């Protein structure tokens, strides 16, 4: 199953829990929360006290993207503030095997980011450890860039590897992506091998969030 | 005049255009934000793009405190994002003139903000660069915390210090205070000398923010 | 009273147990712990397990000096392996006021340190939170250096402020001071305000410690 | 032949000479010392003076495992101290070809260390600089964890990059693991190629050294 | 086409207009600028200021290799200097791809560098990004040093992806080597793979470029 | 005695050893280098190498300004490359006096450098260390900016503490200023206390160096 997340860096942040309830109401599968801490990357956006201000609007799974260094204290705040997924980057610890282990003890689900660089070999080691790989298909920090071609490659390479994890292991790891995500574009990110889309400006730029979502939806009909 | 600040590290962040628009109604001179870069300090809160957000519903200043390490590249940011005032600690940039320029530079009003721990002499350098100091009365980084006694004798020093330059200059630099301030201590933190007073949990934490700073105002007449 | 703190840092650490059993039997106040974490200044010592490994064979309270950066992990940690009193550089935290609340939350005695070159005006806004100030007399780093002459007016300078903070609060916060210190010098340091010393070299660089506090003692009385 | 390297983290600080001495009796090939600086790893643990102390106690070779950063400093204090072998992880140093080469220089034999989740390609090109690679079975910081089973697999894919090297070299790099190991894996741990093996609460916080390192010969003996 | 790019780094600092002047009259095809920060590299050299000075001597294009972290004021400021050509490492750099980005935007070629260790699969994913890759022959920092035998394999492997890169995309990414490099050696990093050839002290350490030019030139030729 | 310390920021770093013969004879006094790292400052400037490559040239001392964290290397390296004088800010060390001590053991004159906003009293436990102070006039990284008004201020409270210091002991500290000196305030800065005055645009950017220094000559002696 096909999952849209809707990424609130894009949002309104004077009317978040309307903005949360109305793209839950348009079918959002997960709440997408891009932190920034102004030293991974060159932007600040929100921090474990707006997670948990959004909980009791959260009807679906709250997916944290952690853009900051290091992470492992914002792993445990953010678990503790409700979230579900949280993912970093491995250049961002030093000990990326021990922060994934701490996501999962904290109660959630457990991933690794690539930046369009990071080669695809840094998840070699880690598999027993990830719920879910998120590809960058824009630099991170700021939400509205288009997205990288290069970066369907990179999606085919890593769905390889964890097709074949998953014979191995028989666990699916879920793939996720973001940056530029449109309605014209998630069809071939589908085809390429993703299963999850983030996407901000196409979804909260736009007046109808249930017309964009559901065009989403016709895309991925035509990639199954 | 007396300045409340409230401060929206305290408020319903599901909800805050509505709860800018409700403190304004309650009496709010200044909103203050707390900007907090989890290096700095060991929380993070809200970046620009809040500010921005919030610009439309702001009909008073944005007073903007920078808990942050640098501080020129989100001095900059804040500015364009419509703050009305930049603060930040002396410690956390090499060259505390140059950011105190900038801010003014940008548009903004600059001040300096004094840890608990700060002495008070880093800011004697820098006065023409001035329009505010903010003392803090807690540790930076979370709300909900008690008024550091000892903060009533470095508002005193720093009101000196500033009616001294007053003086000299003509120009009076205004004073702000951060950190447990409730209504049944602003009057005190007013009588050390201080003008601005910032307060998150005695307002937000409270059903009725009119009657807060209502009672916050009452005291005041007291000082 | 006076106290004399032999430093560790220059005792045999294959044999440290017996060396701190045997500078107590001598006459030690307190045992001297110089912590250093390769960043602060430039040499690696020792860490939290070595002063749990010690606690037994301490039965004089043990006095941790972190020259480290960050502070507050390594002033929890030490304090769970038994520090009685903990001290730290400002320039080291910055938040010294939250790092100072800390130490004495642990349960145990707090203190600043100044280098040489700190004035002493990072003590003024703090005085309520200190039990102990620690000037040191040689750039932190390494034992057997020489005392620097102008600690003597620091030292004067810092015991007038803690007069006159006793005067107002009726607490006598400790001057204690380290780098340098020999027999031959004692008694000026004392003169100057000191209570507590701190030595290495000249304790455990010579062949009978019972020898060396004992001529410690008997230049301290001159000081009297 | 197989070496065992017992890890003094696990040691009485107390008596480190004594214990030093102790598992020297029991049969130990290697000392190990796991050097910790707070930054590169979340704990502290001791420098080269502790090396400098133990040295005339250590009639086998002292392993100095390095989670330190930057590293090139320490790679000359305790080369000075008595090392016999350094090893450091590749993220820990800008300049990984140089700080190897520095090892050698200093008369040392030279290692990188693998975190769980580092990959083994970066070996690939320092090759003629290692005599030694060591594989994390735990998260480097502390003594006493359990060991990750990934990392039989590296191991092997380690040994046979080695295996490939020496036969275009004609020189064997060796093999050491260090997190977990105890008497009942450490046969698996050779099976997948290791050739050293670091424990310290195995042997250290055991009453008797010599029944433990004699019971890993044992199944060493069947591997 | 082999281009030769003299590296200012073993130049006379206080005559560096007629050092420019002279490589050039000698056959030199680029500049090549060593910039060091003291923080990526334990080397302090020069900065944007000397490359907008030598901009009017510079009839040839400006390769600056950056040996700073982080690079991107640093790339712009180059750019804006008159660098053609600017290169920097992707260790110092948390965002590879934007400031590869960013190189192309200010109007020069983009390139990465590779450290002796670092492997060569860290281009991968940037291959659209690229104009060139060094690869560096020694430990960066210092001239004078000795040239690495392993760069031969690594320049072999950079060829065979850049090579299978160049049928896929019509584009010919080019490779430069620096470090160590020298008349007798020049020849076999050709052989290797490597098409512009940078070299310090074996030209500005000797009375006449153009002779060693021209010797390096007629190894080439051989090769 | 006034002295005047051109720098070489200004200048033409293509002729740099033309620039400094022709400064010298003009009548400067120290030839002034600003050494930037690009953390300290966000600029990057020149090394060791450079102050190597002059000192055939300068038949008057070299004067370091170290704008660059740490700086122990640094002073090292400068020390050994001919420079006379070195100074740094306090802020950029974490063991100041450490710092100085080294700078005379290297066998150069030592100093501390303070910006617009750091305080005179970090100069009050290191006197018997300090051979020269300087007071930066703009803040610091970029030539041909303006004399900040308030500097004559911190001018007049350094050459007291000075003053009362040499009653005490004997020993003369120097007082240098730097930023936007002009020949129109370089009076000015002298009666407020100083001795040592460097200037960059005001000397290398206009055509005839002897003209300026001897209006600056002439302007010092109504002083
Ligand atoms: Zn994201
Ligand atoms: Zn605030
Ligand atoms: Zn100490
Ligand atoms: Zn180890
Ligand atoms: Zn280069
Ligand atoms: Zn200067």
């Amino acid at each position: 199953a096909y999952r849209i997340a809707p990424s609130i860096l894009s949002a309104d942040f004077a009317r978040l829990g309307e903005e949360v309830a109305n793209v839950i109401a348009a079918g959002a599968d997960l709440i997408h929360f891009d932190v920034m801490d102004n030293h991974y990357v060159p932007n600040l956006t929100f921090g474990p006290m707006v997670c948990a201000a959004l909980k009791p609007y959260a009807s679906v799974p709250i997916d944290v993207h952690l853009m900051v260094e290091p992470v492992d204290d914002l792993i445990q705040s953010f678990a503790k503030a409700g979230a579900s997924i949280i993912t970093f980057h491995p250049e961002a610890s030093r000990h990326i095997d021990r922060s994934l282990s701490l996501i999962r003890d904290m109660g959630c689900q457990a991933g690794l980011v690539l930046n369009p660089a990071t080669p695809v070999y840094v998840l070699e080691n880690v598999l027993d450890r990830l719920d879910m790989v998120l590809l960058m298909s824009v630099n991170p920090g700021f939400g509205g860039q288009s997205f990288i071609p290069h970066t369907l490659e990179k999606i085919r390479q890593v769905r390889a590897m964890l097709d074949r994890y998953e014979g191995k292991s028989g666990r699916r790891i879920a793939i996720e992506v973001d940056g530029g995500i449109k309605t014209d574009n998630i069809a071939a990110v589908a085809r390429a091998g993703a299963d999850t889309f983030v996407a901000g400006s196409a979804i909260f730029g736009k007046p109808d969030y249930k017309a964009v979502i559901a065009a989403m939806r016709a895309e991925l009909e035509k990639a199954a």
